[PDB]
């Protein structure tokens, strides 16, 4: 088990980073902090403390756990938290993501 950011290990620590999170963003800090994410200070850019995965451009209805599974399926935190079945389900829902983001 190897973490990327030991300082952002706890929920309380990640919550602290959302102090200056833009009020206009339609995703709530607690939902993002719970999915292992913390605010990186630029735009609406969040990173996972474990896999170092970065996400941005948060739209309304976006589920942080689904997005975590969608883009960073091998994250060991996402797996002990949500399980292989969930990760495999989301992966099945979006089976050509590389070719989705590659134009
Ligand atoms: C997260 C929710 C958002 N919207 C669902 C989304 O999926 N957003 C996506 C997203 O973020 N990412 C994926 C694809 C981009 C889209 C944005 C387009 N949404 C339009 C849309 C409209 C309608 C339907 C679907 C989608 C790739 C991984 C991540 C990302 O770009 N990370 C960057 C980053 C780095 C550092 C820190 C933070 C973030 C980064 C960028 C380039 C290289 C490396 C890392
Ligand atoms: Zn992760």
């Amino acid at each position: 088990f190897s973490i990327s950011n030991l300082s952002m290990q706890t929920h309380a620590a990640r919550m602290r980073t959302f102090m200056y999170w833009p009020s206009s963003v339609p995703v709530q800090p607690e939902q993002l902090a719970s999915a292992g994410f913390y605010y990186v200070g630029r735009n609406d850019d969040v990173k996972c403390f474990c896999c170092d995965g970065g996400l941005r451009c948060w739209e309304s209805g976006d589920d942080p756990w689904v997005e975590h599974a969608k883009w960073f399926p091998r994250c060991e935190f996402l797996i002990r938290m949500k399980g292989q079945e969930f990760v495999d389900e989301i992966q099945g829902r979006y089976p050509h993501l590389l070719e989705q983001l590659l134009s």
